[PDB]
């Protein structure tokens, strides 16, 4: 019957905004305790999986190096599926896998945009909760391919609804987030509103969760496209927008999502996946 306490000590990093007002832990590296967390989880037996898409280029470029990453930094110590979904199942790279590693491949259809090949995903990802992964994991992690584990990403990150403080905007102002600002899109955000921007290729949950935030999401994708429109940052867009009306139980740090390129700030104390470079 774990209680926050227990695993999270927000003022071990009191420079940063370690919890939001409806009362969910922005996870921060030096706030969190793998180890009482790891013993938990492990007595309930619980299984995390981890969706993943790489079409065309992407395959030879970015899934060698996410699923070698992943095997040796993602939820140590705990049963964890990787989901892959590729067009060409003749291409995939063929790596060894660690204990409590196992994986299943499926081939998909590749969209001829690469836009729709990013959209296509929050489809994808539900018709396959509702087909398997319902059944096999309690956990469930969304992730782009062009991403790479640098550090362990581990149970700290499990709940209901997990997001991620996109790595350019955490320090930011709501006024100034790329939300969808036409009022003429179902992602769209008013000015004045919005607690922060989340990062399209980082998100998780239960599968009933994971199902809502995809289904939401895909329907005002869809609508979109029936309004000759087409959000900003597409599927980050709706996510905004989705998270917006329904607040994530947990909100990683963007330690767990840096992006290089913007260098290294005393806030990012140890990074655990950045953008693949
Ligand atoms: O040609 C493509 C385009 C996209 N994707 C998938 O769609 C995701 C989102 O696209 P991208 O990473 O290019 O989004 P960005 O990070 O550039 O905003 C990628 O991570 C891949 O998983 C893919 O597999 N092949
Ligand atoms: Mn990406």
């Amino acid at each position: 019957k774990l209680k926050l306490s227990d695993w999270f000590n927000p003022f071990k990093r009191p420079e940063v905004v370690t919890m939001t007002k409806w009362k969910a832990p922005v996870v921060w590296e030096g706030t969190y305790n793998r180890a009482v967390l790891d013993n938990y989880y492990a007595k309930q037996k619980i299984t995390v999986g981890l969706t993943v898409f790489a079409v065309g280029r992407y395959i030879e470029h970015y899934l060698e190096e996410f699923l070698t990453s992943a095997n040796k930094h993602f939820m140590v110590g705990h049963p964890v599926i990787f989901y892959i979904m590729v067009d060409d199942v003749s291409r995939m790279p063929l790596i060894e896998l660690g204990p409590l590693r196992s994986f299943k491949v499926f081939k998909i259809k590749p969209e001829k945009r690469w836009q729709d090949i990013s959209m296509m995903r929050m489809k994808t990802i539900g018709e396959h909760i509702v087909a398997h992964i319902q059944h096999e994991v309690d956990f469930l992690f969304c992730m782009d391919v062009d991403q790479v584990f640098q550090d362990k990403f581990g149970v700290e990150t499990l709940g209901e609804s997990v997001a991620q403080l996109q790595a350019w905007w955490y320090k930011a102002d709501p006024n100034d987030f790329t939300y969808e600002r036409r009022k003429e899109s179902a992602a769209y955000i008013p000015f004045g509103e919005g607690d922060f921007y989340y990062a399209g290729g980082l998100f998780g949950g239960t599968p009933t969760q994971v199902l809502n935030i995809t289904q939401e999401c895909f329907k005002g994708i869809l609508k979109d496209k029936k309004n000759d429109i087409e959000a900003q940052w597409h599927d980050e867009s709706h996510l905004n927008k989705y998270f917006l009306l329904n607040k994530p139980t947990k909100i990683l740090s963007p330690e767990y999502c840096w992006d290089y390129h913007i260098g290294l700030p005393a806030d990012i104390k140890l990074v655990k996946m950045s953008w693949q470079t």
